[PDB]
């Protein structure tokens, strides 16, 4: 039989290892020749593997690179203007790669140019609440200061936005060993920790879903009309640069001014973590000077798009996509994901050569420029939005397959909860001590859900990866899965560093490639069921359940302000009523789906498919037109985290500080109305159609 | 057989006459008890007629009414402040209706309150070009003046917007016999002309598709959050009032200042048509004073929604809709349309009782508050937007069935051109002298297309009726048809007057009700074919042909500025390329549709259905978010007229007067890009799906 078991059994750990090795010998930075070459290789191999068509889709997008002849760095400068300390020009390359060229030095992609000079202020993680604490409680003014913040907790774009709004004239990001050095583990190459010369690359945009900064709404094709730089979406207005903790120590050790307000502000270096501003008495005429010379440049990018045409519903698309561009070697990010996609394509192609086709069409994507703002996935989705709108069943992401070796992590729409539970009960656990047990059992045991005994945790989708356009813009059911760490005890230490290599993975994360194989089975299995099950494998009742949980949550937030709720007649009745209705209607739809003819089948599959779609508001969320999903948006404070009923949540956030409470509570009521309406309207898509 | 011929033959002129009589004995003003009663009657009758379900859908929307105890009127006032001339308080009621109550006196719905006093300026039709002529050429400043404009040429909302932007402090609208008195015809009741005491009612909003001014985007349901009045959509900021030509003469006869610039500014009254400002020497200390006391009030409205469930594709909706609210009796507008819908429902119900069902679902709508801004249709569509988006095959409007007795008028999407041609060849002409000939033949002979010999004229859809939300917001294929006048020789004279009665229609327009019957056959036939044909009856190649015509047209407009096109590198190449591609892809799709299994059939019907949909841009047109169709929008200068490639057209309009030509030509290029992309993207929806 050509069934899921055939598909699953053909996947091999040894192939994934070979592919990873193949993809990680040289850097594959977006817009560079080497990443174009790798695109061509993947296209040719996907064809050999048996896909029906494999094309490159290219776009010309805004990218950012350092200037090779004018390096970025930071100084401490004395009152004579002599540069007495300079940060590093590059990360010490790892063993045996000391002669690889084209390693991009650490930089913050899309930083403007500048050489600002000033006194430091230390802002902890540069979160919204860190700035609140500084300005409201400690009375420290960031205006015209250079801020230094530790990476961690939130997306670095949010940090930079927050620093900017606080008046900073530049930002220095660093990795504190408190967040990037696990106790008892050695620094690379002898372990998986970050060495003191290691540095995390990454873009600092605030795109809010826009894609290419120059072409929001429309693909960056050959005739596209581009905004001028000054009207581009999401660019920072102050210079930014990242450093390692050897260099951070030299910048922090002289800091004076106020003490840290408490221990949640102190990392692990041997410095006081004084907030500043400026240095202690002896050094108080010294200053910090940034030198940033990076340029933004419109550059061509290449997605690979493979199609395996469906036998019965070729106009229904199940998408497996993940990116191929890396900051340097991409040992984990993204090639541990891309290698898993490559083996999935290989396996599907094996069945296809023996005469099998999936029921529905499967699209396979190798995205470019993910690292620079999800640009490849977003431009292609803008291009194909109509097709995706009307035909898109589901999107399964496939970035990094591992960020730990402890258990499974799944983040997805509630519509896939039942699919994930069922599939994982059929897969073998790769974990030591659960030999002969199911992946469900090990996962549930290591990562129990907070709500329900005997079920595992599944998180809401956040952002900061290539499902964003599909889920939060277009409303296509989406999911992701990877192996992760124990989150009792920020992401893996070597993230976006030169040290993220093949050897890292092979020696320290997954020497047997069994975690990779488990993740290939989960991602591939999901795709298989989505593309082959007669009835789409979504359970609308799972949405009803979380909608009630989120409504309770948002209500409880508002209920912190009982007096204002009375004064302004702020009621959540409508939202609860809509949730109640969605619950009843969903339950009736499920009975019909169980008890119901290909037209009847197509009608009900269309109702399943369009259910995620129904949570889209074509007017978008306030000032974020590309975040259109009413239930889920990336947190306005942290693009990695998802927020539920984001419209209401943001209308409530910090509301006690607004100067016109009537206006602010008005807007809470407006968002309640929009949310209740959208829920009711989604529910009604599951009613009998006539 | 239950086929189209059975459906068509069951329609009777005599039933339509009876229904019209029934619907026109008392006024049915939106939001009044009598229009609610009539809603209930229609619901009960549609049930008796056999529909599967018939519901009322209500909304609470902003309406406008005069104050019964504080009448609106205009004066000429002398320097002592005595009111020496007053306009009428009401239209002299027609014979035998002199005791009907609840006739709303003439007023401009949604006028703010005020009593401005000032000098008159006469602004002809108050078109954009009339204001250009006054300000740029004649050097006449409207600021702080009361303007008087004749109705005609453009939607009265546009006139008021234009007066406002010119600085007017109030507007007086009147009906000039030049535009509302046909030569050799008697005034009502002895003919169909407008008497001098007759007055055209009508709203003066500029909603741009928003619906209820208080709830743009969302239905005005029981929990809706409403904007405050000051943030409402589309309300005028200066008082406005309409008058008849006896009263206009008294206001125009004393006018001095400049002569009319030419004869296109002179109507037919015995006055000079001086532009002003102000009155001639003797009367130069006299002034004009408005007294407007109307109130805007949130008021409940009621749509009737009837469903005839489809036997095979119940999740596909063919909609026949038209409004039921009238300004007074609604003899023509809308009851000549509503009576035709009522008989269509009756006929479909006859077949249904004998065991027939259409293939697809047919929805029947009696809309409320059309007269106040398309409010009923728009609120229901906002409510049901998701269902309509994914399931809406087509919308057939059904307002006034007649505005003349000369030939057929059809305005529709190009996707319905072939359907209309074919259907009309099968219908009998009702016209004198074409006995035994087809309606196609009489129509083509009386109204030849300007492009093609042997085909009839079919116009683009404009707006100012209830298809607006369906077509320009949601992208559902739409059409309308009615009997019309000879347009060699503005709309019918008695439009929106108390004199628009049953007797008007029966005595002067259609004594045999044969034109009504012909229009019922055309509208009903269209619905029948849309709802019953196995393959949707749309020809995508007809779109290809008009797209080329529109691209040529817009190019020719730009080519009036050859130097700027060179300087700014303004190319239409991309748009022509996209049109070319759409032509090729459409032609290949048609061959497959001819040469191709219910899934394959559903796939291709979905491609047909989603083709109109593909011209929607979810970002909307600039500053008009509810006009989302890229090919067609209502003219920014005249809501009744359609404009093609509206985004480009508006970017080019009056471009030689813009102060930053670089910026203005930039925006022309941006719109070219958006249009080319959208055309290409629509074309690609007709490519093989995988
Ligand atoms: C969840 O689904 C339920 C359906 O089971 C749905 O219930 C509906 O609630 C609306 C809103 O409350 C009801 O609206 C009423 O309709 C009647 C006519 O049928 C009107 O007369 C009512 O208006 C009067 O009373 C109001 C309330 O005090 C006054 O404000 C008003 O001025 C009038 O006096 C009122 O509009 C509706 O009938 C039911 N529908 C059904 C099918 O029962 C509920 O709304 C759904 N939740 C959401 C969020 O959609
Ligand atoms: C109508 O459909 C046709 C398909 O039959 C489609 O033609 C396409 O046109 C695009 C845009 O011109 C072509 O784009 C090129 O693609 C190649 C790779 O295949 C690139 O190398 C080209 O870029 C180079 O040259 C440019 C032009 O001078 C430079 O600006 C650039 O810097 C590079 O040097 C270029 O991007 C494309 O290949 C064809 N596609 C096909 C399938 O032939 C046309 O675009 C459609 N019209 C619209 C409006 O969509
Ligand atoms: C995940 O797996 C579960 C457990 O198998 C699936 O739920 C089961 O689905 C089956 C097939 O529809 C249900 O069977 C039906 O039983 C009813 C009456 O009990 C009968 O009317 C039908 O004809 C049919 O035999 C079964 O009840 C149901 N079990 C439970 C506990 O819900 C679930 O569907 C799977 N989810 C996905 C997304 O595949
Ligand atoms: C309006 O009526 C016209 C004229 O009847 C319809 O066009 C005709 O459609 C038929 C049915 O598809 C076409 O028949 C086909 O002929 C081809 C080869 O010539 C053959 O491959 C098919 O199997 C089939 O027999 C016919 O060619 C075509 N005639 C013309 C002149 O186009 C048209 O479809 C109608 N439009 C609508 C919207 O219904
Ligand atoms: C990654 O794998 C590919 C394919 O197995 C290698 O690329 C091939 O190289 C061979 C030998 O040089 C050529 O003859 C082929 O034309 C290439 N094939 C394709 C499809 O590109 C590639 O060299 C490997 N890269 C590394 C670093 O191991
Ligand atoms: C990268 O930095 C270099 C080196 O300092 C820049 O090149 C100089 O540009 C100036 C002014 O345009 C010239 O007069 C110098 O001769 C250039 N120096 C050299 C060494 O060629 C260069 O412009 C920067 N590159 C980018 C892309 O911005
Ligand atoms: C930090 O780097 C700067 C720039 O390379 C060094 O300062 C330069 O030193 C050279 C040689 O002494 C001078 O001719 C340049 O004029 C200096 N440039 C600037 C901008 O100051 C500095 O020595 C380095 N500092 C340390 C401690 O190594
Ligand atoms: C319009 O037609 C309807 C229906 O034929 C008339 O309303 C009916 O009136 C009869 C007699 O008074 C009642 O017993 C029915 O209950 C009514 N039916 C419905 C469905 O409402 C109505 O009177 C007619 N109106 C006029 C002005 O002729
Ligand atoms: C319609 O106009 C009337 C009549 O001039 C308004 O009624 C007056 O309102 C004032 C102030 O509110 C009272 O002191 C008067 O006694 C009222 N006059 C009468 C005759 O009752 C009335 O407010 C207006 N109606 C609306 C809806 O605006
Ligand atoms: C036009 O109407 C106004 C208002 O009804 C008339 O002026 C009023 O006349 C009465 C009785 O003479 C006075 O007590 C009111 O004070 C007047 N009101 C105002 C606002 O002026 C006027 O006579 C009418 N003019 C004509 C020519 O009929
Ligand atoms: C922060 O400092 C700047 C300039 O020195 C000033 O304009 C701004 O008001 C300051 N805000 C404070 C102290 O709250
Ligand atoms: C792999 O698992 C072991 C066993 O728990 C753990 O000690 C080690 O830290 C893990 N490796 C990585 C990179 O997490
Ligand atoms: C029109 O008149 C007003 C006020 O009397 C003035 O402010 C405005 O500039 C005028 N414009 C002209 C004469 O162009
Ligand atoms: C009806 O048609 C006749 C014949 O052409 C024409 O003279 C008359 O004006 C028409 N009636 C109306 C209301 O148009
Ligand atoms: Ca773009
Ligand atoms: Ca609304
Ligand atoms: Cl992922
Ligand atoms: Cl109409
Ligand atoms: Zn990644
Ligand atoms: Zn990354
Ligand atoms: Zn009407
Ligand atoms: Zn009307």
């Amino acid at each position: 039989k050509h069934n899921m078991k055939a598909f699953l059994d053909e996947l091999k750990a040894e192939n994934i290892k070979k592919f990873l090795y193949n993809f990680t010998q040289i850097p594959h930075l977006a817009g560079t020749e080497q990443n174009f070459q790798l695109a061509k290789q993947i296209q040719s191999q996907w064809k050999e593997f048996g896909l029906d068509s494999v094309e490159l889709a290219h776009y010309d997008v805004l990218l950012s690179y350092p200037n090779k002849t004018h390096p970025n760095y930071i100084s401490i400068i004395n009152e004579d203007g002599n540069e007495i300390f300079n940060t590093s020009l590059f990360e010490p390359p790892p063993p045996g790669y000391e002669n690889v060229s084209d390693i991009v030095p650490p930089f913050s992609a899309f930083s403007p140019q500048g050489m600002p000079e000033g006194d430091l202020v230390y802002v902890n993680y540069a979160r919204t609440e860190d700035f609140f604490k500084l300005e409201r409680d400690m009375k420290i003014n960031c205006s015209g200061k250079i801020v230094i913040a530790r990476y961690g907790k939130v997306f670095r774009g949010n940090k930079v936005k927050n620093a900017q709004l606080a008046g900073a004239k530049g930002v220095i990001l660093y990795s504190d060993p408190a967040d990037y050095f696990a106790p008892g583990v050695k620094s690379y190459p002898d372990g998986w920790n970050l060495p003191g010369g290691g540095v995390q690359r990454g873009n600092i945009l605030n795109l809010n879903g826009a894609g290419d900064p120059l072409t929001p709404g429309y693909p960056a094709n050959e005739y596209a009309y581009r905004r001028g730089i000054a009207e581009a979406v999401g660019l920072p207005s102050i210079p930014v640069h990242p450093i390692g903790y050897y260099d951070a120590q030299k910048l922090l050790e002289k800091m004076g001014g106020s003490a840290p307000p408490d221990s949640s502000w102190r990392g692990s270096l041997k410095v006081p973590y004084n907030v500043g501003p400026g240095f202690t008495g002896n050094f108080s005429t010294q200053k910090v000077k940034m030198h940033i010379h990076s340029t933004n440049e419109v550059t061509r990018i290449y997605n690979v798009i493979g199609t395996l045409r469906g036998a019965v519903e070729p106009d229904r698309y199940v998408i497996l996509g993940g990116h191929r561009d890396s900051w340097v070697f991409g040992g984990i990010d993204p090639q541990s994901g891309a290698a898993v996609v490559h083996e999935i394509v290989r396996s599907f192609g094996t069945l296809k050569k023996e005469g099998w086709r999936p029921r529905r069409t499967i699209l396979f994507a190798s995205w470019d420029a993910e690292e620079f703002g999800l640009l490849g996935s977003t431009e292609w989705a803008e291009e194909n939005s109509r097709l995706l709108q009307e035909r898109g069943v589901a999107y399964i992401n496939a970035d990094s397959s591992i960020e730990g070796n402890y258990t499974l992590r799944v983040d997805c729409t509630p519509l896939m909860y039942s699919l994930v539970h069922n599939l994982t009960k059929e897969l073998k656990s790769p974990d030591e001590g659960f030999e002969g047990k199911s992946l469900y059992e090990s996962w549930t045991k290591k990562s129990p859900s907070p709500e329900f005994s005997g079920m595992p945790r599944i998180s809401k989708l956040g952002s900061g990866n290539d499902f964003e356009v599909f889920f939060q813009r277009l409303g296509i059911a989406s999911g992701r899965a990877r192996y992760t760490k124990n989150w009792e005890t920020s992401g893996y230490p070597l993230y976006h560093s030169v040290y993220e290599t093949y050897e890292l993975v092979e020696k320290f994360y997954d020497p047997m490639f069994k975690y990779h194989l488990t993740v290939a089975q989960v991602r591939g299995g999901m795709v298989f069921e989505l593309a082959n099950s007669i009835v789409l494998p979504f359970d609308c009742r799972d949405y009803a359940v979380v909608l009630r949980k989120y409504a309770d949550k948002i209500y409880s937030i508002s209920m912190k302000h009982p007096q204002e709720m009375k004064t302004y007649s702020v009621s959540f009745d409508s939202l609860f009523s809509a949730v109640k209705n969605f619950t009843e209607i969903a339950s009736k739809f499920s009975e019909r789906l169980q008890d119901f003819n290909p037209i009847v089948l197509r009608m009900m599959n269309d109702q399943l498919m369009f259910l995620e779609r129904a949570f889209i508001d074509p007017l978008g969320l306030p000032d974020r037109p590309f975040y259109r999903h009413v239930i889920y948006a990336p947190s306005s404070h942290n693009k990695y985290a998802g927020e539920s009923f984001p419209g209401i949540y943001d209308a409530l956030f910090d509301i006690e500080s607004k100067v016109d409470p009537s206006k602010a509570w008005g807007e809470v009521k407006r968002q309640i109305y929009v949310a209740a309406f959208t829920v009711q309207a989604a529910a009604e898509t599951l009613s009998e159609v006539a």
